[PDB]
């Protein structure tokens, strides 16, 4: 318990899962937005070629 204390988290089982999945959804749209970003730059340099 005191342990618990220590780490200073309030980890609730909603706010688990809740955090988890919002986390996850926003690494899937970063990894998405960085895609677009190199297709959009790809496309830029075949313009210039």
């Amino acid at each position: 318990l005191q342990e618990m204390k220590d780490i200073g988290v309030q980890a609730d089982a909603n706010a688990e899962m809740r955090a988890r999945e919002r986390r996850d959804r926003l690494h899937e749209a970063l990894s998405v937005n960085r895609s677009r970003v190199n297709q959009l730059e790809k496309q830029i340099a075949f313009c210039e070629a």
